[PDB]
DNA sequence: ATTATGACGCT
DNA sequence: AGCGTCAT
């Protein structure tokens, strides 16, 4: 009872870019605005590969993964957008830009944790308590929160859905206890109040709108984000989780999405995250391992404890293109082509990295798939990274992988090869 | 022939 | 260090 911790330390946000390369080009080019469009990398095969969809789209079933031709089936004024080619690969610059962007007006609230290319955690903690004690125990209006949404409410004793938000906020807002500074819901209605601030600069300084879920921790941040998209926040109290993990697939949360998710419902015979709240610490452990075990038995009660790392720029830089089919890599002159194409990148990317964020790569490495191996990565090698110089690295990445070759005639690249993928790492200040 | 990344855990 | 998993 008064020693069950119940995670309620933290206020962590979880802030989304809506469908994020396509406001993007839809920014770029107002031709594409409030339309059923979509992002795609290459054209040649099957009208290239769908990597973003924006909403009007989606509700025509139009999905990433999808072939642009067969999103035509399902929309046919889909619009499309692509990736800019350069050195013969898709390049991503005008998005890792983009992102830059909106991480920059991010950190002028808090710290935060860059998670993807859109997506970033922020720490809230220090800010609510800031908020708080500024209020001077003064309540919260309901128009400090026009776009968040309360998980769970109305509850209780009209059919429209921007008046369904405002009386489960109404609800919300009546049970407060706005005269204590330590309470958990109340700290994170603060915290909600800091996050529509934050995603109202986003959208006034870029252009660009935002999803964002408010939590006591990473793990139900993410999912409260993902609850109301587009262009809205939602707030996930403690008290919300027991109803919310009731129906809630395992997949569902993260890191839970693939084989130990899997595994989970297979040998524990359950189908939703609050079903495993009936085993002990000890049970989740014996079946998951230690870390698993004590992660899975805290986070199905709403408690997770990793930290908002501070840490705005990515860790690694890389550059990877995958040869299918019959376009994989057969001779000595094409490997060498094609490591060059992709260490040129790597090099103005990295250089680029060193004027702006004053560090320097120490690392390189080499990852390769060949022909008919199941994995995504068949070979990975790494060597030192000295200088940013782009006909360097790709001598050495070949240096690194010329033995992989098969072929007795040293022309020829056997198993041809259907991916290169070179990777800047171990960085240092420099 | 979902492609291009990027983070992190394991041993 | 190199491999595997998660993510999208
Ligand atoms: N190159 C590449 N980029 C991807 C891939 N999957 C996603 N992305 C990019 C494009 C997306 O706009 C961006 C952010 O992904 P998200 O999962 O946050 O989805 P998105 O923002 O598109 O829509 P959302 O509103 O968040 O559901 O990442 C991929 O498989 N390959
Ligand atoms: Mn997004
Ligand atoms: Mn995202
Ligand atoms: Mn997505």
């Amino acid at each position: 009872g008064p020693h069950m911790a119940t995670g309620q330390d933290r206020v962590v946000a979880l802030v989304d870019m809506d469908c994020f390369f396509v406001q993007v080009e839809q920014r770029q080019n107002p031709h594409l605005r409030n339309k059923p469009c979509a992002v795609v990398q290459y054209k040649s095969w099957k009208g290239g590969g769908i990597i973003a969809v924006s909403y009007e789209a989606r509700a025509f079933g139009v999905t990433r993964s999808m072939w642009a031709d067969d999103a035509k089936k399902l929309c046919p004024d889909l619009l499309l957008a692509q990736v800019r080619e350069s050195r013969g690969k898709a390049n991503l610059t005008k998005y890792r830009e983009a992102s830059v962007e909106v991480m920059e007006i991010m950190s002028r609230f808090a710290v935060i944790e860059r998670a993807s290319i859109d997506e970033a955690y922020v720490d809230l903690t220090s800010a609510v308590q800031e908020r708080l004690q500024k209020l001077q125990g003064q309540p919260i209006s309901a128009d400090l929160l026009p776009s968040t949404y309360i998980e769970g409410l109305p509850q209780g004793p009209t059919v429209q859905k921007e008046g369904m938000r405002k009386q489960g906020l109404f609800q919300w807002l009546d049970s407060l206890q706005i005269d204590n500074l330590t309470s958990p819901d109340l700290q994170l209605t603060v915290g909600a109040v800091i996050v529509e601030e934050m995603r109202a600069a986003i959208e006034r300084e870029t252009g660009f709108q935002c999803s964002a879920g408010i939590s006591h921790n990473k793990v139900l941040a993410k999912l409260a984000c993902g609850l109301n998209k587009p262009n809205r926040q939602t707030l996930v109290s403690h008290g919300s989780v027991p109803q919310l993990f009731s129906q809630m697939p395992i997949r569902k949360i993260r890191s839970l999405g693939g084989k130990l998710g899997a595994s989970v419902i297979e040998i524990l015979g359950i189908e939703y995250m609050g079903e495993l709240t009936q085993f002990t610490e000890s049970q989740l452990q014996s079946h998951f391992g230690e870390k698993n075990g004590s992660w899975l038995y805290a986070m199905c009660r709403g408690i997770e404890h990793d930290p908002v790392k501070p840490r705005q720029l990515p860790k690694t830089i890389g550059c990877s293109k995958n040869f299918p089919g019959k376009t994989a890599l057969a001779t000595r002159e094409q490997v060498q082509w094609w490591l060059l194409q992709l260490a040129q990148e790597l090099e103005e990317r990295l250089t680029k990295d060193r004027n702006d964020n004053d560090r320097v790569a120490t690392q390189l490495v080499v990852s390769i798939r060949v022909q008919g191996d199941k994995r995504l990565s068949s070979l990975r090698r790494c060597c030192a990274l000295t200088r940013y110089d782009a006909h360097k690295m790709s001598h050495d990445a070949f240096t690194v992988i010329k033995n992989c070759n098969t072929s007795g005639i040293q022309t020829e690249w056997s198993p041809p090869l259907t991916m290169l993928f070179l990777c800047a790492t171990k960085f240092s200040a420099s």
